[PDB]
């Protein structure tokens, strides 16, 4: 019985409504002037282009004013963030990887302005996420926004009726099992122990190894537990996949295949990479497959830029 | 002629009768009581464990309290800095690298209490490396610590008589090139970038490409000029290590060697990895070599330390 294909426009269309009106709202108190989002892009890319191109449109569809500068040589991006972080015109900024292509990207994405970094970049959403607090101020007025690629993935289970809303927040995901194919400190670590939190064991697989995360198992510190197993072979690979009726892929290589054999009936499968890592044939045994992230990741940031606007202005005396 | 060589030791040696002074003062307004230092140990290796011997003797000796918490799984370090960073009596924290070894690592960097990081591992101190940014405060009195490694090389270069003193300061290297086979995000770049500001020109080398920093070309912002030069070749590397007489060296590789034919005469050749890539013999054209920086290394987080603390109680009320 074929696996239906859901879209990722279909649920970032899911958001639209609630977008609109905050930033509805936001042109009332600043005269019909929606918030400004510049976006960086630095990168020979034509797959990243189209994505710019996305973002560019969808945003200015919604009310927002997106400046889309793009850098010639990569080496100047880093100034022209700067120049951003201090021009108050700019509500919200973005950028555009690969860059470099390597740690100086990881670099660049602590650079941003930290009340300015739409996707949650920045290094605090990032630990704020691992110890699970809600809060950057102390009375519990500023939420902490989550990096939109995870929080994205994220959402688009909440759609898919996977997550069991007669659970309690925290532990919806409570009997489940996932398992990601890709464990990147930008979003794959983050996703995994995002899921593990919220219930479900989550089999985090890395190009050397492979890991269990589980709910935290300590006192000291509100973080998912790491368990540790084998090193990464092949068939090990498959009977954590097996399992886990959730799969996530995000693995950068433009011909990496997912071996249709590991997923399990009713899997429910997802891919995040800017390119397609699931082998076609998989609609006939996952329930549920989302070719792509991007459009609800866009809404995402959308959303978070919002957030952050609150916060600045929650926030500005 | 024989070149010359010095030891890492006898270049720590010079900062002694400094850093005790200071340590001494310390020990009369906090009841002799010196700094305490804690330091992460996280590694199988024995060489890390040697390395913490070291720092781990000479800070007692200049009477620091070091405290040396070693862990046994790699997951469980984050916990321990956050407990660390909380704990008022501890004064520095230091981690041992590679825990992980990987982007983990550049993330747990960044874990540690910003105003407590011994080794200026934080994102800020290098952001105000590149940006030539001095103080963290406003009243330009919060001087800002530059990165132990870095900065150790540059420290071994003004002992050496290398930096031209007759020469006003960030200009002092003007006429000299040099050459980095390593552009780490941690020490690599960092380090190259350092010397580029201080006027000489560097042709910093990556196990892709090669590339050559200089003065900074921008009024919007003080940062060392990237020109960009052709794919890593082999014989590429060589002329522009012919040319420049200043050759640092930091590859990991236990097994990497550097061609003799290489450096010129005269030319200062320096280690920071902690193996050997120099090949033995190169004494007989360099005119001083410093096989190894780790002495070096552990005296500027000590007085680094010491400056975290002058800051911390400067900006204590």
């Amino acid at each position: 019985k074929p696996g239906r294909t859901i879209l990722a426009s279909k649920v970032a269309e899911t958001f639209n409504t609630e977008i609109i009106n905050n930033v509805e709202e936001y042109k009332k108190t600043h005269n019909g002037q929606g918030p400004l989002l510049v976006g960086f892009l630095a990168n020979n890319d034509p797959a990243a282009k189209m994505y710019a191109t996305w973002t560019q449109k969808t945003s200015e569809s919604m009310g927002f004013r997106y400046d889309l500068r793009v850098i010639e040589d990569k080496d100047f991006l880093e100034e022209a963030i700067i120049q951003a972080n201090g021009d108050d015109s700019v509500n919200g900024i973005m950028v555009y990887f690969p860059v470099f292509g390597n740690a100086q990207d990881q670099y660049l994405q602590q650079v941003v302005c930290k009340e300015k970094d739409v996707e949650g970049l920045n290094h605090v959403y990032y630990q704020n996420l691992y110890h699970n607090v809600r809060y950057l101020d102390k009375e519990n007025r500023l939420k902490s926004i989550l990096p939109c690629t995870p929080l994205a993935i994220v959402k688009i289970l909440e759609f898919l009726k996977i997550y069991n809303n007669l659970l309690p927040e925290g532990n919806r995901l409570y009997g489940k099992k996932c398992i990601v194919i890709n464990r990147s400190e930008i979003v794959g670590r983050p996703l995994a122990a995002l899921l593990a939190n919220d219930g479900a064991t989550v089999y985090s697989v890395d190009v050397n190894n492979i890991q269990k995360f589980t709910r935290g198992e300590s006192l000291k510190l509100n973080k998912h537990h790491v368990e540790d197993l084998g090193e990464y072979s092949e068939d090990l690979l498959k009977k954590c996949s097996l399992d886990s009726d959730v799969v996530i892929t995000g693995v950068p290589s433009e011909n990496y295949k997912f071996p249709t054999e590991y997923i399990k009936e009713g899997a429910v499968c997802i891919n995040f990479a800017c390119t397609k890592n699931f082998s076609d044939d998989v609609k006939e045994k996952a329930s549920l497959y989302v070719p792509m992230t991007g459009k609800v990741t866009i809404a995402m940031l959308l959303r978070n830029m919002l957030r952050l606007v609150r916060n600045v202005e929650l926030s500005k005396e």
